[PDB]
């Protein structure tokens, strides 16, 4: 095929990490200007790629959860208030930086920090018929009024026991195929919005885990996309990482049919 097994050794390296100077600056100066506001009437977390450990590009933005749960985690007002007030905190400290976005604000970085995408949100309890459990994860409205719904612990703790069964392989072939993902993207060759990284971190989840193989990169990588790809064509029942919901549920817009394009553009690029 097109690439060495040493390159895709190289493409499954996490670039971007909490570990880097400017992602600490970003974290602590937010937390200041929330903190500041809000005192401890808010949990403040990661989700996204640095919570997951899976950014593949330099100095990449960073979500900081922000959950105003005062009423559930208390001391030992609707989403549009919350969203205001998250805002304002922010923009008295960081001013012109600050963009309010559809499903977050946005703080742009500079030379000494990362930009964050600060997510204010609800705490969430919804039953799972998955597992036959009420599963507590949250939420928060989009400008255009979507309700977003996430489990980022759920999905964290998942994800990270899979790459530890796995060799490590699991998260390592999820940023190769967001490598070639971005590449794709970048050569025109499919929509920037076809797969989405909490998409192919789940498809890549569903991959049973004797399908990587210790040592063997260029195999246990073309498992996974022969398995996705033709489970896509079989109609799989693919769960989230969170194990709690469905992949393809009708809340859903990403189709098996997006999955199945995306497997065959990877197939094609790698030259397997």
């Amino acid at each position: 095929m097109n690439f060495s097994e040493q390159q895709l050794i190289n493409w499954s390296r996490p670039v971007s990490t909490t570990e880097d100077l400017k992602c600490q600056n970003a974290i602590t100066q937010i937390t200041a200007a929330l903190r500041a506001k809000f005192g401890n009437r808010v949990t403040i977390f990661l989700q996204g790629s640095y919570r997951n450990n899976t950014n593949v590009r330099q100095n990449s933005d960073v979500d900081i959860v922000m959950r105003y749960d005062d009423a559930f985690y208390p001391d030992l007002y609707n989403f549009d208030e919350l969203k205001a007030d998250t805002e304002e905190a922010l923009r008295n400290v960081f001013t012109t930086s600050v963009e309010r976005k559809n499903k977050c604000i946005q703080v742009n970085g500079n030379s000494n920090r990362i930009t964050a995408d600060v997510i204010p949100c609800f705490v969430l309890k919804r039953f799972s018929t998955l597992q036959s459990v009420e599963a507590e994860g949250i939420k928060f409205y989009s400008d255009d009024n979507k309700e977003i719904i996430s489990f980022p612990e759920q999905h964290y703790s998942n994800g990270t026991e899979k790459t530890n069964q796995t060799y490590r392989l699991y998260k390592r072939m999820v940023r190769i195929l967001k490598v070639v993902n971005y590449r794709l993207i970048d050569d025109g060759e499919i929509a920037d919005n076809l797969v989405s990284s909490f998409f192919i971190e789940c498809l890549v989840y569903n991959v049973p885990n004797n399908q990587f193989i210790s040592g063997n990169y260029t195999q246990t990588l073309r498992n996974v996309i022969v398995k996705i790809y033709e489970d896509m064509k079989n109609n799989a029942d693919y769960t989230e990482v969170n194990r709690l919901f469905w992949l393809f549920s009708n809340r859903s817009p990403r189709t098996r049919q997006d999955a199945l394009g995306f497997m065959q553009k990877c197939w094609n690029y790698l030259g397997y």
